[PDB]
């Protein structure tokens, strides 16, 4: 009877009653209901996004003009689902990361795909650093020892290392990847390596070196490596900070992992499909690497997903730092991307269409950025 805004968020349950700041939940609807109903649209919000095609999300596709998803609990907007939404015009991401859309299928229909770029770049950077510290310093066994009542110092320390004088390398030096490099300077790394299809800005290189000089009296800390297999070969820690597209899917396979040093570390706070998931679990279970991160290949992750029971040979709490996808949905980030979805909808409803250039991933049938 009215044009539909179709929104898929994660459930809040009792959590939403104890925290009004849980804006990114079904119960609170990002606080866009007043704006949506002010423009005569219907707002439908569900956490029921799986399975295809019997979910509430599927059953509201026919009349969906706007679809809002969130990457931490993403309704996968596939070719099949696009074909059932004949009046779809706009897809908004409550957050950053639009891998859960079939962007080429949306381009063939001339669909606009909008993110809130930057709303969690610092939130993810913190999560990557946190994961680096947790793995290198063996917080897993150190925290375990405290919880299970023991005091086996040697069991913790034997796999406990300092961040200092380690080689850190990022695959991707974008907004997030560079912010990790910044937060690594004061930890005094041996070297900071990076890999990107483009150079780091002139002026970004000097900023990092300026902090290395200031904090640690070391110049030339940042350095570009051109061969991916070289970059991982020299690194103690590698961070994935690139988006998921066809050429990057599966890039972290058995061949690349095994070209890293034993006892190295892999951090992936970007997208889970950047790895070969079984190759990661195998290398963790064999002790070749430690792995941590918050992004998974399919979200929600199956309960028998190998990453949930990954652990180095030393024990269950070694080399494992998985969390569910939460880094970009911190309470502070939720306020940012809730407001960014509101800005995007206001521009669309008022037919002004003067979206922030960074927010646009796809528009008028062309990928309007190199952010894939
Ligand atoms: N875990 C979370 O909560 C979130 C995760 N992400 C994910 O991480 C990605 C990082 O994006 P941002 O840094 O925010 O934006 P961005 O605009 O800087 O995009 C990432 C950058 O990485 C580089 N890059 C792209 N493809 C690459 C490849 N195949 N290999 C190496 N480098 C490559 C490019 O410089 C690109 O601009 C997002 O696209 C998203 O998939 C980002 C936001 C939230």
């Amino acid at each position: 009877g009215k044009p539909k805004v179709l929104m898929a968020l994660y459930s809040g349950g009792k959590h939403a009653k104890e925290e009004p700041r849980l804006l990114g939940t079904v119960e609170n609807e990002l606080g866009i209901r007043k704006l949506v109903e002010e423009h005569g649209y219907e707002l439908v919000t569900t956490a029921d996004k799986d399975p295809f095609p019997s979910s509430t999300f599927d059953k509201n596709l026919p009349d969906a003009e706007i679809i809002i998803t969130t990457p931490f609990f993403p309704a996968y907007v596939t070719k099949e689902r696009i074909a059932k939404a004949p009046k779809l015009k706009l897809c908004v991401t409550a957050g950053v990361g639009s891998d859960h859309y079939d962007l080429n299928a949306l381009n063939e229909r001339g669909i606009a795909v909008l993110e809130v770029t930057g709303s969690n770049v610092q939130s993810v950077a913190e999560h990557a650093i946190m994961t680096m510290l947790i793995l290198l310093r063996n917080y897993g066994e150190g925290h375990a020892q405290a919880t299970q009542g023991t005091w086996d110092i040697a069991a913790v320390a034997k796999d406990e290392f300092d961040m200092e004088d380690k080689v850190f390398a990022t695959i991707g030096a974008g907004r997030i990847g560079y912010r990790i490099l910044e937060r690594l300077i004061a930890f005094n790394p041996k070297k900071l390596l990076y890999y990107d299809y483009q150079p780091l800005p002139e002026e970004a290189i000097n900023k990092l070196n300026a902090a290395s000089k200031l904090f640690n009296g070391v110049d030339n800390i940042i350095e570009r490596v051109e061969n991916l297999e070289d970059l991982v070969s020299q690194a103690d820690v590698v961070t994935l900070n690139c988006p998921l597209y066809e050429k990057s899917k599966g890039m972290f396979n058995k061949e690349l992992i095994s070209k890293m040093k034993k006892g190295s570390y892999v951090i992936n706070t970007a997208r889970g499909a950047l790895t070969d998931p079984q190759a990661i679990a195998d290398a963790v279970n064999s002790g070749h690497i430690a792995y941590g991160g918050d992004v998974w290949p399919v979200q929600p992750a199956p309960k028998d997903m190998p990453w949930r029971t990954m652990h180095n040979p030393y024990g269950k709490d070694y080399g494992n730092a998985m969390t569910v996808h939460v880094s970009g949905t911190s309470l502070d980030a939720q306020a940012r991307y809730a407001n960014g979805v509101k800005q995007i909808l206001t521009e669309y409803f008022d037919k002004t269409y003067k979206y922030r250039p960074q927010d646009v991933i796809c528009i008028d049938g062309h990928y309007a950025t190199k952010a894939y």
